[PDB]
């Protein structure tokens, strides 16, 4: 039965093994917690606040192997200094994202915030903040040192600024740093639009908010929601060709979902599977994936329509070979 | 046998029993924590970093019972808008504090800074900063409290009491702090009344310094200063003292003597009695960093006499001081 295999596949692939898990979280609450006395008494007059981790290894939900977490690096934009703006109110036509702006530059000039120093054209730049970031922060620490401190071999990435620290003999962790700056309920990070013409414009942070809607329905239920959105994460990351679906697009499908299936108990498992499959194809057929959280963002948008006509031909194709889908 | 009053002193009295001292100090980590996550999601628009835990319960140099500790609360000044004057340099004349002043206040108004909220006749006021703490970070502790299967309760200065046991309980006091360049200060106000003044933070280097001397040697430096502060926490004629003065006392000896091996805590016990009473007869104690503050100048005369009464009889008993 479908049920059999897709547990067996949770089992064999989907699910890090247990050592592996502890071991690499333990790697990044070390570095995260020696990065905060680090840096507690470091950049006095920079409102920078502790990182923080986040990411599916650090919510039970990274798959096949514990690779790669986020430290949100939270910066502070001092109140009624500070606007964002949607992005679909600017040209450049993007939901999902905000220009951030810098306010009341006529009363408190230019020099009155220590980000003025990141500010072009009247705009807060995320590409700005986070070479301010690199620069000032990252810079001011010896990567390798502190691994020493610890006992970890850390290697700075020479490529985008990521940190690969072996917990293991041979299995290393991936921290990437992700400025972060909130306006009122507005979460921003600095992950830059795939392009660069786009490359002003802040993200709208998701991540929390659908992980809390997922792990909110599964508690309720008590559902089979996430061991779903694992499974096909596990697929998606063991297959090449799927290389460009994301863990929030596969999200989103279980959510949407939830709208239309209540009973997600245990031996349902197989038939909401199915479902997401279906479901995912049918999106992409429609080239358009609506988040569940803000339906005015579309979660493929990033996507060229080639790409989107490659992934729903990849999956059709995979519903014939079960066998591929499911290795190992 | 003085030697062995005062190692049995420390393992009778002084030393905090290891399973209140975990629950106590784990008890600050984990509010501190939540702090931040409440500081993350509802002020993310004052300019304040993280706020963190510094005191002798953090530092394993609390002594008798584990009842405090502080949580420092770092406000973000903009380095081109605030300048700090050292207290020497004012006709109030108060080394070892600082003025606050807002700078360039023309060309960026009021409103320039956050803090400009908490600015009183051109200085940034401990007091009003105190104030917006407790009215703004008071949005905020029974749900941290019931997370952590603690019980919260706040003063009505804004203190908690956490009861992490039975019959004990963890008092957090707030202490805003400012750092200027290299110069980090925290509003403990002059005890002896210029409440516009900042105090320059000691105890980071102080206590960092005493550890090192220590790791260096595996001395008894520390043994010593935690034996004296539980007779002062013990002895209401020596509760004058304070852990910074009895540290610097300390610090001072380690400058002169060399060997702290563990059979010299007698020895050393002794010279630093004999030392707090040459201090107290000169009314002046330096802070062995900062030697032109003077940490005796927040002692009353009152105090200084009855310190110094206690100490001299002391010296032809110190076994008194060790009561049980
Ligand atoms: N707080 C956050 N806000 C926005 N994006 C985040 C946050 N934390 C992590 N991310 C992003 O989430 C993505 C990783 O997704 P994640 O849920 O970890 O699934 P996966 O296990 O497939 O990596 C990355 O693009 C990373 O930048
Ligand atoms: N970072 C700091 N800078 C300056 N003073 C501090 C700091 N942290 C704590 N204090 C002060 O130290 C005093 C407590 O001293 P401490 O070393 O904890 O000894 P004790 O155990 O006797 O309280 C309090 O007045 C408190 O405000």
């Amino acid at each position: 039965s479908l049920q059999e295999k897709l547990l067996s596949y949770y089992r064999n692939r989907a699910a890090i093994p247990a050592g592996e898990q502890a071991r690499a979280k333990q790697a990044a609450v070390d570095i995260c917690a020696e990065l905060r006395s680090f840096l507690r008494a470091k950049l006095p007059d920079m409102p920078l606040r502790d990182m923080y981790l986040s990411g599916s290894l650090y919510d039970d939900l990274q798959v096949v192997t514990a690779d790669h977490i986020q430290l949100i690096v939270p910066l502070v934009l001092e109140q009624n200094l500070w606007s964002c703006i949607p992005g679909e109110d600017t040209i450049m036509n993007v939901p999902g994202f905000f220009l951030v702006r810098r306010e009341n530059p006529e009363y408190f000039p230019r020099g009155s915030s220590y980000w003025d120093r990141c500010v072009v054209g009247g705009y807060l730049s995320p590409k700005t903040v986070a070479d301010t970031f690199e620069k000032v922060v990252a810079g001011s620490i010896n990567w390798p040192a502190i691994g020493s401190l610890l006992d970890y071999v850390i290697r700075p990435a020479p490529e985008a600024l990521t940190l690969e620290v072996q917990y293991e003999k041979d299995k290393h962790l991936v921290i990437d740093f992700l400025p972060s700056v909130t306006l009122g309920d507005t979460v921003l990070v600095a992950r830059p639009h795939r392009l660069a013409q786009y490359d002003n414009l802040w993200r709208l942070s998701l991540r929390p908010a659908e992980t809390a809607r997922l792990r909110a329905l599964d508690q309720a239920d008590s559902g089979c929601r996430s061991l779903c959105l694992k499974i096909l994460k596990a697929i998606c990351k063991s297959t090449p060709a799927l290389g460009h679906l994301t863990a929030s697009q596969l999200t989103n499908v279980i959510l949407h979902l939830a709208q239309e299936e209540a009973d997600w108990s245990p031996d349902m498992l197989a038939d909401r599977f199915l479902q997401a499959l279906r479901g995912l194809i049918s999106y992409l057929e429609a080239g358009v994936l609506p988040s569940a959280l803000n339906p005015k963002v579309n979660l493929f948008a990033e996507l060229t329509p080639q790409e989107i006509d490659e992934l729903g031909y990849t999956l059709y194709c995979s519903l014939s070979e079960p066998e591929v889908l499911l290795q190992t």
